[PDB]
């Protein structure tokens, strides 16, 4: 059922081809455990499966099917033309127009408001876990595919590994993840979608990061960004997360600016 094509990443992210006996052949995108599997790595690849598995909407990835009865275990997904949000935009720096970058968002915010409705709590919303197909539709996702290892992306933080310049001032302090952070999260993806993928912060260090943000200092708006986007991404970062807008407020917002495109010019 599951024939392999090539090689993308490194257990290992590959590109193949999946039939299932009364639906058509689509390309599938292959997630693999490293040879020499322990019970433990098993049972997290699973479990990391099972989550997946329990979602269906347009701007969440699609898992296709999972191998479990031959080693190795594959966790096979529909295969996303335009790969991660963050690499396509960088290559393609100044390509769009801002409807598109707000229909990318929407479609982001969508994702993010069914999984909110789900009860779930992402923990990990940045552009590198947005994956793009050819229609430039954006797909949350996570579990798959670095520019300073001295400031790393993922700092290895007693119970979990934790992205400082994607995550909520209280989740660093307290590890108090739920929905309104995933909200800060998404207004640093709004940032980097205006930016064409940079780095958010740039070269202040990832303690410099938290100290900033405990001081009030907020991410300018990018080169051109319309005034109304930025202050949305003010609004994903008040300190107080009770007055950050919920998935279903930011949907309602980008709508709100996608009716009224003029409010996009103002820079
Ligand atoms: C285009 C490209 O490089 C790419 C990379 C990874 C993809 C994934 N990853 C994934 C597989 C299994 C579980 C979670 C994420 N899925 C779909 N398309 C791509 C494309």
């Amino acid at each position: 059922c599951v024939k392999i094509e090539e090689v993308i990443g490194a257990g290992e992210v590959c590109r193949g081809r999946l039939k299932q006996p009364g639906r058509r052949e689509v390309f599938v995108a292959i997630k693999t455990l490293k040879v020499g599997y322990t019970e433990r790595q098993r049972r997290d690849f699973l479990s990391e499966a099972s989550i997946m598995g329990q979602f269906d909407h347009p701007n969440i990835i699609r898992l296709e099917g999972v191998v479990t009865k031959s080693r190795p275990v594959m966790i096979l997904t529909e295969f996303m033309e335009n790969c991660a949000l963050d690499s396509f935009l960088r290559l393609n720096d100044g390509q769009f127009t801002v409807i598109q970058l707000v229909g990318m968002l929407r479609g982001i915010a969508a994702g993010m408001k069914y999984l909110s409705e789900m009860n779930y709590v992402h923990r990990d919303l940045a552009a590198r876990n947005i994956l793009v197909n050819s229609n430039l539709v954006c797909k949350v996702s996570d579990f798959g595919l670095e520019d300073d290892p001295s400031d790393p992306t993922y700092t290895s933080s007693l119970g979990g590994k934790i992205p400082i310049r994607w995550t909520a001032p209280e989740a660093i302090a307290y590890r108090k993840f739920t929905s309104a952070s995933d909200v800060w999260s998404y207004g640093i993806v709004m940032w980097e979608v205006m930016s064409y993928g940079e780095r958010p912060y740039w070269d202040m260090s990832n303690q410099d990061v938290i100290n900033a943000v405990e001081q009030d200092y907020r991410l300018p708006p990018p080169m051109d960004c319309p005034t109304a986007l930025h202050q949305l991404m003010l609004d994903c970062w008040v300190r107080d997360r009770n007055l950050r807008p919920k998935f279903s407020q930011i949907v309602n917002t980008l709508d709100k600016l996608i009716r009224n495109p003029a409010s996009l010019k103002v820079i």
